[PDB]
């Protein structure tokens, strides 16, 4: 009880009093709950700064395909679990790592720039730039000529239509559509590299030949998680799916919302995918600025009411990259990330290019501790309540009266046996202020359950006792004394235990009321 | 849809009584127990077995009137009554026993005007400005206080004044015959003791005391009558098991347009610490002479049931009247139609939020059992107990599922009676040599019993409450089960 | 505001944020206000003729009298309605002390009747008898007003008679029946037949001469007895004719059919009377209560007023003092929303007419200080439709405005009603003090709750903003003379911004 | 469907989450005022009127830098650029003038863990000076000293958290000055509206601003810059002295954790909510503006979540002040808080607003919440309020109606100083009193209607709510009406 994790705030019968009562010397639990997604690149490639950035609290290491070979992809996968397997010599503070695939998707980029692929050209502000895709111009890249990588681009855009380019800083307005090239007036100018992204607000297809040896890719290296680029309807998940493969069945396949399309199918992309991804980055040019953050709110908001989770992606500590602190808009985003709902937060070039990975997770860790503090569970349970359906489901009876239960006693954490991670998963859907501790034999699940809020997964390596029930109560007290360790439990803390009346997934039905001696 | 469901989850309390229809049945078995008064027309052996068929969960003996040996007697025919079922231990329903206390009167004196009355300090408890005799019908304003007493100057005119009972509203704790009763009542075994006329703290520690230890585990309902009893309400409740809205000396002692300000009051306040409320007088009482209730009757039961009380009394209806076991039909009908018009979703949303957070196991499992059963609308919930407090713990979160209580303790059997929504089963057999098969035999029992009553159908889903090992004070498991 | 003004009136509990602490915190020393807003009908009888009794009752509170047409000819009425008057216009000579007094005719309706004078028949039960159609009664045989009744009633089907306390039982096939439940039969009865669809008219040819009478008498409200359909009501309007389109039609939901139609009747009706009577006898008597909070909760989401009648204080026609049900049923229905009480054979033939009517009165006065104002009002504004009238658009912010300094009064000036009704429709707890020149509006609006009418009758005054202050100031020096207003309190005052009813649009805030 | 109607009208905060709309386009005036600083990207006259055109409603002016005649160049130019529309009175948009104090700074003088900072006037990477004369007795030997916003860090030395490339004179942190009185006198004889106190610690340091300001100052606001740990827990006090609060997250992120700053950001928005009083949201906001011509995600979100926590200002420091895109950066707070302000659950804020305001007796406050149902009642296009000192419409704003608050003044003060409140639109009436008061009652309410049918508030046929009162002078605000236009 006591002052601090914010319960004051958390007693509040308002949430305008909730608001008044929140104290910045009310002091987090250890436990985080919001799990951090960092991106794989040459600041966060090496062996030792994995390790650093596990113990700094990375939860899922995530490979983006739109840049390097197979080659390259297989040598972050080996240097990931090489960091992970490092630790696993003592199993209650093994920290499980997720690998996620981010597919390339439907992209459009530009040539290279004449003179070299590291050179820059500037555009004249309101001039007259040609966009081509003769393949001729190819390597022709100037200030008055930009090729494109995407030949049906003459037969899409109409007459003063708009071309973003280099992640939507320069802008391009059809004036005339030419024979053989599209003139263009700039809008807004500014100096443009080589091969840079290209936003049309299509006819590419939904699965491209190299996404489809892409996704093979991930289930030959038995990849945890994919992230699906630029999906735009249900039969787009269906296609990653179905490029899986009977092998790659037990992958999560989290949906990437990238444009007014996806937002507009959301429903229907949500139903049939494992999860969601706001993906800022894209869609902070495919709608207008002002507009992603009703995005980003919505879009977690039907993914809580779903039970699905939902990770918040790009320039949340941007300035980072350069920087070692962050300004106060970006701490600001990511602690009202984990207010609206979000599962998971993402880290991109703060951690695969920028020269502060380490401190990035670093501060995504503190300040996701705070937040999660600062959530009116109060009235988030009762609404996630009501609007849950009825269920026969024993395990989602047991998890609302767990859930019910931690809140009454302040539990310190809730203990669940899970195989294929679905009992932590209907635990974590109801938002519980008690950490999910989640037990588990299988390290894929262990891995996986990174997805839901709330829940720390303890990969358990012991063969199974004679006795089934002290099999059971091993892998309890394996998670309690890790809890203990990890100092997420003391002496004289309140936990629940959830567990089942047999051996196999599928029979959780019982709550248990435990204090840690 | 059954059981008022659609007004039960209706978004607001308006659209909750707008979609209250007359046309949906009650399901569930009613859970506001029915106190009874045993007199000269439920005496009986064989109308006792009626009026328990009916309904009745609790004998009342009034020990306002009547003799030791004739409230034996009644004990007696009572428990004979009540034991011509226990043949079949799956259909047996306990039937508490609740003596109520005489209490301190006041009467006047024997054999014109300005009468004296057997209480000395009348004269320093009453100051310038009400005294009322004979139920109500006389009332006398005080002007001086004199040497020789009050002064007495009429308001309302009366006649009939040979030791009648005397009222004095505005302004020791237990007589020599309460005591007496009280002793009676602990070597006869009965269950509970209706405290009459409970104004402080004290009054009811006197009650204990007069109990002795033989009787430490009788449960002891206050009697509220008076306007002292509501204004020290709170320390009154704090040391009783449970409550009694009094309302028949109550609308003498208050204005009686006041009365159901204190009822309203008093249940409200029960219901927030999970005590036994009980609401008595004149429920039915046209029903002494007549064969069916007036409106306001059939409104008075059903708006209590709705106020919150865990208990309804019948007095006359059932000691004196021409109905008796039309009385009890009738109570229990119209509990069964107030039960399922209750506003679910806003009781359980306030007594959550009201009740304070606690480390206790069986206060968490308690709470965690009823969310469950709401999330499934289970059947039942079947909770092992020895003194019924685990039982008591789930009654207070008013469940819409039964709270189905396995003891082997007879008398808490009859006592979990005064907590709304459990339904006690006496378990007669001794105990397994193995404590975890004791446990599972006891579920069973209550799964069986549940089966033949009616509670459970085969499919159905129910929670099961238990605890970590034997005696009372460790239960701390919840279980999810199918039939 | 004041630390002794927090503790009566029960602002305490008001303030409570849950429906339990609003429980919790109800206090029997925390005095209520002067001012009932819930109307009291009371029915007129033997007990209740007299113009010296009526002056009592008026005093008393009665608001509405009921004239109940089910007995008694055209010139007892007649009677009763001039002696209501003499009583009523007794007390005009002063201005701000008159009560305004509303007439109501309560129609016979399809009665059933049984059979005839004055001694009494016993019957066994398990007897059995006979219902006889002959015109050619003892305990074996009792014959009964309705010729077509072999009809409709099946074999194996319930006879009710005399409040349905002696049932019969067409144990077998006029119609052999063996009694269910047997008692003192007396002489011509009523008669129920729950179930059976009877083919009676809803308007007879009798009923229509009694509203015909109701109209050239001027009476201003008719209870429309058995209603079963919307058409039943609009052959009540036609009935009454354009000379009567003025008067106030309140439907009376008796059987099973008037609650499953409730939707489609209460759309042609100016309310609507829970008449809890023929109701208990027409369905089960543990479902009234499911009823009566049904039709309250609707009738308060629609805005319309609503009755609940029958057996409130049924001990009273007896006794000087009620019991504990009935007090509690009174207080109930209030707490329901009910915007009239009504008093049957308390003030028709009992004893003590006018202690029922200050019993119902004292009641009205606790219950209506308990309501839990804060959830009322934010249901009753959250169900409310969106509206581009103004009158409406003023009238929810002059009641908020109240709720915010514990106004004392809402002072509105109407000529039809409407202004006040729109005020009565969000329950404010503030009084509204209606003032009019209308004297029809002056009786009718009583069936809002909460609604004071004042009748004024100055002719007006040449600039018509002076006009509107002399009302307004009427308003206060009426509230003040009755109790419900001092020197320092809040009012709220709600007028237009021209004259003609129609164009209210204005709240002001003033000190007394 | 516009406006974010269905999100505002659901049951649920879920459901309203669910029920946003991308698609849905605000229709509805921004009502979030923007507070621009001025520096030497802003001090033109013609840059000024771009921005006034953009959004800005008031000109903050930083006295860390700049000397009394710098200030004065800055004052006039925003002043020509501001009166160059009063040409039409319909359209004339007042813009506020707020002085921003340098309060207690601490100054540097003009890698390897050893360093020495000595206060000696004699005294590169080894050798830096500061002005602050003593501070020994402040630090215990827990505490750490800050250097350049937070980026060079020492514990009691008695060289932590790295430390790069240091300047000449920049801050330094350690979790009324004589040139604070001079600056203060200055903004009393420029007629400053408004006073942003630095660095205020108790109510005691507020009443010190407000004797410096003398009784020529009366009329100007105090708003209380919340700046570090003890300004956080002595907040209350500080609310209850003060017209207003500015949660400056940059000073307070270095003096409190940085991940600590959004706690106290949303405390006290909810608090000032609670008390009736205008919070500015502040620092950072749209940081990346300064050299790109587009925010960051975070930013947008940034702008976008102190809007929905409750901020009645937002303020642009460096983006404004010295930036390459300062009309740019006024144009995307304009763009981001129109679409904030649609997606609020007024369905609760109003709810829970209105229970927590307590009761009161004051006409004005009365007339207030019953004219804020009304609006809500009808869809009012607008609540006109007619005002002297301007408390009549922050008592409307208080309560968060829909409808914007069209606010009529004669005090050209008072006009520029209700830019403070959200939702507050006000229209400066310059015509002389008439003869009978009562015309020049309903002149000024007509005012208010041509006014706001020009700007495309009002149209023909909508219904309006007008707030008067029922004698001349301030403080008798008791009537509401419901009008046609
Ligand atoms: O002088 P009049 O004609 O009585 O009008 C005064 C009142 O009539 C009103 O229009 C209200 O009347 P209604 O309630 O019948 O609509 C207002 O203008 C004013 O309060
Ligand atoms: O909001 P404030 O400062 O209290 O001013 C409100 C005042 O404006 C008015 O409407 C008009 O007053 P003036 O004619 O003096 O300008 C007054 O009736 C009212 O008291
Ligand atoms: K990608
Ligand atoms: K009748
Ligand atoms: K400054
Ligand atoms: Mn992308
Ligand atoms: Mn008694
Ligand atoms: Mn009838
Ligand atoms: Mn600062």
């Amino acid at each position: 009880f006591f002052q601090q994790q914010q319960l004051p705030a958390a007693m509040a019968d308002t949430f305008l009093e909730h608001l008044c009562l929140l104290d910045i010397d009310s002091e987090p639990v250890a436990a985080r709950s919001t799990s951090i997604i960092a991106t794989i690149g040459p600041a966060s490639r090496s062996v030792e700064r994995l390790k650093e950035m596990i113990k700094a609290g990375m939860n899922i290491a995530r490979l983006n395909f739109s840049h390097g070979s197979h080659e390259y992809h297989a040598e972050s996968i080996a240097n990931v679990r090489e960091a992970v397997e490092s630790f696993a010599g003592s199993p209650l503070s093994y920290r499980p790592v997720a690998i996620a695939l981010d597919t390339k998707g439907p992209e459009i980029r530009t040539g290279i720039l004449q003179g070299g692929p590291e050179s820059e050209v500037e555009l004249v502000k309101g001039s007259q730039v040609l966009v081509t895709v003769d393949p001729a111009f190819r390597t022709r890249g100037n200030a008055n000529t930009v090729w494109v990588d995407y030949p049906n681009i003459v037969r899409v855009v109409p007459v003063g239509g708009r071309i973003y380019i280099d992640d939507g800083l320069i802008s391009l307005v059809v004036q005339k559509i030419g024979p053989e090239g599209l003139v263009t007036q700039v809008e807004n100018g500014g100096v443009l590299g080589s091969r840079k992204g290209v936003n049309l607000p299509v006819d590419l297809p939904g699965l491209s030949e190299q996404d489809v040896r892409d996704l093979r890719f991930g289930v030959e290296h038995g990849v945890d998680i994919v992230f699906a680029s630029f999906v735009r309807k249900a039969s787009d998940v269906a296609a990653v799916r179905a490029a899986l493969g009977p092998e790659g069945h037990g992958i999560k396949i989290i949906s990437k919302i990238e444009n007014h399309e996806g937002v507009k199918r959301f429903d229907e992309i949500l139903e049939v995918s494992d999860g969601i991804m706001v993906a800022r980055g894209d869609l902070g040019i495919e709608i207008p600025a002002e507009k992603v953050f009703l995005a980003q709110k919505m879009m977690i908001g039907r993914c809580n009411l779903a039970g699905k989770p939902v990770v918040c992606a790009t320039q949340m500590l941007e300035s980072m990259i350069t920087k070692p602190r962050p300004t106060r808009a970006e701490t600001s985003d990511v602690a009202n990330a984990v207010l609206d709902g979000a599962d998971c937060i993402m880290l991109s070039g703060e951690t695969a290019k920028g020269n502060f990975p380490v401190e990035a997770v670093k501060m995504q860790h503190a300040i996701a501790r705070e937040a999660e503090a600062a959530v009116y569970h109060r009235q988030l349970f009762e609404e996630l309540r009501r609007a849950a359906p009825l269920s026969r489901d024993p395990t989602e009876v047991t998890a609302i009266g767990a859930v019910e239960a931690a809140f009454k006693c302040c539990a310190a954490a809730i203990i669940v046996l899970t195989t294929t991670g679905r009992s932590a998963q209907l635990l974590s859907r109801y938002r519980p202020r008690a950490a999910v501790i989640a037990v588990t034999r299988s390290a894929q699940a262990a891995r996986q359950v990174h997805l839901c809020r709330g829940v720390f997964p303890l990969l358990y390596r012991e063969p199974p006792e004679a006795i089934w029930a002290d099999d059971v109560d091993r892998r309890v007290q394996f998670g309690i004394e890790s809890g203990k360790l990890r100092g997420f439990l003391r002496v004289g803390d309140l936990v629940i235990v959830v567990t089942g009346w047999r051996p196999g997934s599928g029979y959780t039905n019982i709550m248990r009321v435990l204090s840690i001696s």
